[PDB]
């Protein structure tokens, strides 16, 4: 967006003491972001967790489907035979 | 300080507080002024996409009503 | 609502420092709605987005009804010769 | 200045907040008594407008309950 | 409730420059009480609406069973008759 | 100042605000002095209400159950 | 409560100008606390009332009991007879 | 001051708001630290009694699942 | 927790009449952190009593489980008797 | 007091307020730097965290879907 884009070249041109407070207000909203950067990343770990375990669960599932159908292959041979 | 600004809007409320804390009489005058002048004229840019918009609006639901009623027509 | 009025006609009065101090609040009230102006634009475009979305499934929907129709028609009248 | 709360009012919380910031001793004096003077004015108003509603409604009230009596009364 | 009127005597007896920051907050105060009635009344306004469409409603039902009860009537004595 | 108030409570929160905005050494010293004796002498008589309506309330309470248990007895 | 007779001891060795803040503060927190007791009162007064009227129902139908049993009993000595 | 505050809390929030406001310039700082030291104490005063609860909470909980363990085996 | 330890770090460089403003507010801090203690002793106070309410229930019905099986079993070997 | 806030991290909302507190030109300067350094630095560590998990997370999706169309083909 413009705007905020419009708000910093007015700040720059008041700019050319100041330097310090306005990093000083930087650092706040870095640590503002630094607690919401925390949450994500626990958010996204448990998402993770999630996937993992029905990763899992479904290549034991298919598993036993492919021994089932492998078994009962081998019996109508057997049959057959 | 403005490249911090420029870095943090890369990575993506940010503005809300830059510009609260932004929040001597003649040259604080001036930038008062230029201020004030930016905004009003962003102010007026926005007032004028609302319209554009709201007419668009007005126009695909008339005919979206238009259409319907044909269709009620066709049956 | 005449509040607006009678308030600005005592703050006139009382004008006849200040000027720029009150020029500043105004200017921080309406970075306040600006916040607003933005909320109301995202809504709008979101409605205007399922807007046409409908009108194109209204568009395909009266579309298949009409060649259906049609073909009953030309079914009947090649039938009926 | 005062040509902003024109154009905000006839644009139409924002004008609430402008107002309550906006709210040598000789002078302030004067100035916050005509203030509170108009605005205990047009509070007696405005008391007088919402017991005119209220007396209103309540006639209204009393006559929906005599003409749904007088309906009963007619079944 | 008395206590606001002991209040009220404590503080003339402390008072026998403030009185004009008193009657500053005190019309702030009935600034914020302005926005309230302000709410009481429309809020009332539309009540009296919906007063005014039921009775409307009421009326067109109550016509409509007198107008009923007099075609009743008339046909019962003209089979009478 | 105070009996524009006293009309507006009258008339009809006020008293909470009116109250905190209302919170010269020796003035003051002494003011508070006497405003605090008279709210322990209100707070006071407020527990006295309280433990009255309770008592009060704790027999009634015990009359309905023994009336209760009287009825069931009875039926 | 031990925190706080151990922070009333720490208070007052420490003050032994004080007084007279800390007790206009006393002053502000005992009139919040009157506010809690009106909201206590009434609520305590509102069931004073329902008390009260679920008696005068209690009543009302005590009596109707005892006089149905009374004429039941009447009647049944009459048979006898 | 502080007989009223003890009279107040024994009499039924408060202690929060009183110590909150609560928090000669070397006597202030001892007074401090006197008071750091105390808080300290009592914090852990109490994790000492939450370790206490929890090893009870954890016997109990062991206790109740060995109980339901014979109780599923009686029959 | 590393950052915490690099920010104690940057600020016992700093620091090594603000010490004693810190401590004032890191012992609002903890005097906070001591009702939240309070409020953690309570529920786990309340937890335990429903525990204890619990294995109490438990113990009522293991017993007349086990009397129960007991006098069966007597009744039995009468019988076979 | 650097020595209390270590005790009380090593025991596990104090952070947030701390820091919050905590936030002669010279000397203010320098220790703002250095802090900036270091907390962008650890920012910098914290979106390479981010990106590579997010790619975890697309490399499990389309395994997922992988499997999920071999169970499909299976039958």
């Amino acid at each position: 967006v413009g705007d905020i884009n419009d708000t910093v070249r007015s700040y720059l041109d008041e700019a050319g003491a100041f330097r310090t407070a306005v990093v000083n207000n930087i650092n706040g909203v870095l640590e503002g972001y630094i607690n919401n950067l925390f949450g994500t990343i626990e958010r996204l770990r448990e998402t993770n967790a999630g996937l993992a375990t029905q990763l899992q669960e479904r290549d034991r599932e298919l598993r036993r489907a492919t021994a089932g159908a492998l078994e009962r292959q081998q019996r109508a041979a057997d049959l057959a035979a």
